[PDB]
């Protein structure tokens, strides 16, 4: 029956929902200053010229990458640890973990802000990879992300000390398999008693179809600029859309939960270390 945001908060408050799975994309980090693909004006769809790209996805495609790795490595240099900080959206997910409710957070983001926010790696699936590690594209030797940092920050394409191949950060490109941890979805999605979806267009698979893998009795709460993906075309009866700014949506839920002061203290402490 037609749920509101307040109904979902009450399910949590009454402990009817104990195992929350969360799916996020780039829209949770635009408040930190990191541009997504699809927001009007600031999205990569509107800024191709600055990255020298023919279209936004080429930055994550192998043929274009081997042809010209420079645009990807400009982004790598922007997103390497240290530059951006998590915002209130991330700290809400952190608080959700601290309050014993997070079964797992599945992210398409490569900005590593989930880990920086203090969410333990065991609770995270970085489904489209990470800059924390890198692999020679030729001989497949693995490297810590640290090993190529000087070259990334100096605009030099990192090269393998064994074979001179291009050393590529472990970001999943189109056509590539997602990491092995992604298979946690097989047991995580049937176990979930609540799905939260935040800040994504749901336009990339197999990540996007995961919204379908929860039981039909499980509410799916989207907090996003617009109604998207399998939520827009296959709506279920317990789906809830909170449309608008992601942080304003999160703030309304957090206040319904009773967590506002705790969330603000958390944000104050954490962002100030960094
Ligand atoms: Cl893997
Ligand atoms: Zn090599």
């Amino acid at each position: 029956g037609k749920l509101s945001l307040q109904d979902v908060a009450e399910l949590i408050r009454a402990r009817a929902c104990q195992r929350v799975v969360v799916m996020v994309g780039a829209g949770i980090s635009t408040p930190s200053g990191i541009p997504d693909f699809r927001s009007p004006g600031s999205g990569l769809y509107s800024n191709l010229q600055q990255y020298d790209l023919p279209y936004p996805e080429a930055i994550f495609e192998l043929p274009f990458f081997f042809h010209n790795p420079k645009p990807f490595f400009t982004l790598a240099k922007e997103l390497y640890p240290g530059n951006y900080k998590p915002n209130v959206t991330h700290y809400f997910l952190r608080l959700l973990h601290d309050k014993g409710l997070l079964l797992r957070l599945y992210t398409q983001n490569i900005d590593g802000l989930e880990r920086v926010s203090g969410i333990p790696a065991s609770k995270l699936v970085e489904a489209h990879g990470t800059f924390a590690s890198a692999t020679c594209t030729v001989c497949q030797r693995p490297f810590p992300g640290e090993d190529i940092r000087a070259d990334v920050m100096a605009d030099r394409v990192p090269r393998c000390p064994v074979c001179t191949g291009v050393v590529k950060p472990d970001i999943v490109f189109f056509g590539e398999p997602l990491p092995q941890r992604f298979l946690l979805h097989v047991v995580d999605f049937p176990m979930a008693d609540l799905l939260l979806i935040l800040g994504t267009s749901l336009e990339v698979e197999p990540f996007a179809s995961l919204t379908e893998a929860v039981r039909s009795s499980v509410p799916r709460l989207l907090i996003n600029r617009d109604l998207v993906g399998p939520l827009a075309w296959h709506p279920r009866s317990r789906d809830v859309a909170q449309l608008g700014d992601v942080v304003h949506g999160v703030e309304s839920l957090v206040e319904l939960l009773g967590w506002t002061e705790e969330m603000r203290d958390l944000v104050q402490r954490e962002t100030g270390k960094l």
